[PDB]
C-alpha cells in the first residue's frame, strides 16, 4: 500500500470520453479495470470530473463558423475545439459504470467557468485561477502525484504539468491512460511530461 | 449572485439522514427545496457527504454490549455511536434524490478514516486531521461560508464552527438545516454557534 504522502487522481474516467459517449477516445474503456485495481493500492484517491455548461467557450457549437477540433485563439491562447461533451447533469457527464473506487475521498470538478476551459484538475486554461486541489492535497500532507484517466494527452498530460508546477513529486501510469492524439499531440504530451520531470510509469511497477 | 469570496456549503444531503434511511432526521427532506433555490444564489457551491467504511468506529454495532445513541470514551474525547449510516457505495450514503444542484463544483467526502469520525467537514474528531477543505476554499479565494444541510446540530454545527476556527466569516441558514436534538444538543449546538459569531440567518435574507 502507497505510504500517506501519497495520492492517485483519476482523471475524467466519465461516459463522454469512453466509447458510446459524446467525445469518446477508442478503447479508453479498457484501462478502467487497472485503475479500479490501482485505487486499491491507495491511501488517498481524488476524482475529477470534467464538468461544463451548455455554453462553455470549449465547445465548437457555441462559436459561430467553427467545426469540432479546430483551434481558435482566446485571451489565453489557443483553444482547441470540441464535440459538446460532459454537461452537467448529463448522462455523459456520469462516472462510466466500471469505474468502481468506493474509497475515493474527493471528486472535483473542472471546467465549469463558461468562459475558461480546465484540462488540468489544479489550474485553468487561464493559466492563473488556481482550482482548490494543491490547497487541498498539501493540507492533506500529501507531496507525491500519481495520474491515470483520460486523455493522455489533454487532461492527464495537463493535470500531470500543473502538479510539477506547484511542487509535486508527478508520475502519469501509462497503461492505466488512453490519449486522443490531434495533430500529433500524444507524442509531443509525452516528451513534454518528460522534459518536465513527470515520471512515465507501467501499472505493474506499483502492483508488483 | 453572492460574490465569488462566498461559498455554500451542503452538509450530508443524504438517504441515511432523511425520512427512508439509517439514520433519518423528521421532516429533513423538506429542506432540500430551499437548498436547491439557495444554490442557485451562488457562484461557488461545495457539497459533502459522509462515507462510513462498515469497520467505522461511530458505529454503535460495532462496539459489542453499545447501544446507538449512547457515548463512549475514546482517546480523542467522547463519541456518539450511531446505527450504521452512510457506508461508502451503498444506496444509505447516496445524495438525496431530490437535491439538484448541477452546478456544483467539489463533492467532499468524510468520516472515511475507519478509526477516527468527522462530523465536520474542515477537521477531524480527533482536532488534528484537517480535511483538505480549508485549502482549497482559500485556494480559491473563498474568505465566506454560508453552511446549510443536515444535521444542524452535528455535522451542520461542527462544519460551522470549524469553519470560524480556520477565519472564515460563517453563516447558518436555519431553516435549510434540520436537527437531531439528542439530550439538548439542538439549542446547545446554536448556543455555541452563536456566542462564536456564527450569523443565523433564514433563507429569506438570502433570496
Ligand atoms: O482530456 C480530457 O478529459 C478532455 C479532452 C477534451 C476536452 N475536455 C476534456
Ligand atoms: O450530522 C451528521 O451528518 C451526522 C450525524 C450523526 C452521525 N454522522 C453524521
Ligand atoms: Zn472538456
Ligand atoms: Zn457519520
Amino acid at each position: 500500500k502507497q505510504p500517506q504522502n501519497s495520492a492517485l487522481v483519476v482523471v475524467d474516467v466519465q461516459n463522454g470520453f469512453t466509447p458510446g459517449g459524446n467525445l469518446a477516445v477508442a478503447d479508453a474503456d479498457t484501462i478502467i479495470p487497472t485503475i479500479n485495481q490501482l485505487a486499491g493500492c491507495f491511501e488517498n484517491v481524488v476524482l475529477t470530473q470534467d464538468w461544463h455548461p451548455d455554453n462553455h467557450i470549449s465547445f465548437a457549437a457555441n462559436h459561430p463558423g467553427k467545426q469540432p477540433f479546430e483551434t481558435i485563439e482566446l485571451d489565453y491562447g489557443s483553444q482547441v475545439l470540441w464535440p459538446k461533451h460532459c454537461i452537467q447533469g448529463t448522462h455523459d457527464a456520469e462516472f462510466h459504470p466500471d469505474l468502481n473506487i468506493p474509497t475515493a475521498q474527493l471528486i472535483i470538478r473542472k471546467g465549469f467557468h463558461a468562459h475558461i476551459d480546465s484540462y488540468s484538475a489544479f489550474m485553468e486554461a487561464d493559466h492563473t485561477t488556481m482550482t482548490g486541489l494543491t490547497g487541498y492535497l498539501k493540507e492533506r500532507g500529501i507531496d507525491t502525484v500519481y495520474v491515470v484517466g483520460i486523455a493522455t494527452d489533454f487532461c492527464v498530460a495537463w493535470t500531470a504539468l500543473d502538479a510539477v508546477k506547484q511542487g509535486f513529486k508527478t508520475l502519469v501510469i501509462e497503461d492505466a491512460c488512453k490519449g486522443i492524439d490531434l495533430n500529433g499531440s500524444l507524442e509531443q504530451a509525452w516528451q513534454t511530461m518528460q522534459q518536465q520531470g513527470v515520471v512515465r510509469i507501467q501499472s505493474t511497477d506499483l502492483l508488483n
